């Protein structure tokens, strides 16, 4: 039924596989780069949060991003940037009582989930580099085929 646990570790994930991270920390639960066009890294914030900044270790740099969890739920943050010398932007939201995060490489594109549990779906950023992005993660994971995606979107939104 399900592939895993994997321990936390840095490494190239195959197409066509979600990345089924089970999340725990509030600091950076994941991030993947390809060093060409594509850098992404997904933060957590806890529930009752309001606006501050907190600081984050991004790719080996500290950043100071503003955070805010009005909610009762999990916050996952994504950030984004397409160039080694940009500053990053919060591309989307995830908000979660599962506390469950993943990525995907699949169609020439990076795939993660946004909305809010339990009915968060997913959506893609470009790349011109896909194969070559390396993935690192903070937290036990879990690998999940394309072709069981419905699976992996019920454990994003119901939990295991």
């Amino acid at each position: 039924v399900l592939d895993g646990p994997y321990q936390p570790v840095a490494f190239k994930p195959p197409n066509d596989y979600w990345i089924l991270v089970n999340s725990n920390s509030n600091g950076v639960v994941l991030e993947g780069t390809n060093n060409t066009d594509v850098w992404v890294a997904i933060i957590s914030i806890e529930p009752n949060v309001n606006s501050e900044s907190r600081q984050y270790s991004l790719f080996g740099v500290n950043k100071q991003i503003t955070v805010v969890n009005t909610s009762n739920k999990w916050k996952f943050m994504e950030m984004f940037r397409n160039n080694s010398n940009a500053e990053f932007q919060h591309k989307r939201t995830l908000t979660s009582s599962t506390k469950l995060v993943g990525i995907l490489k699949h169609g020439g594109r990076l795939w993660t989930y946004h909305g809010e549990t339990p009915n968060a779906t997913t959506d893609y950023s470009t790349t011109s580099n896909l194969n070559e992005i390396s993935v690192t993660t903070y937290a036990e994971f879990y690998i999940i085929p394309r072709s069981q995606e419905s699976k992996c979107t019920e454990y994003i939104n119901t939990g295991l």
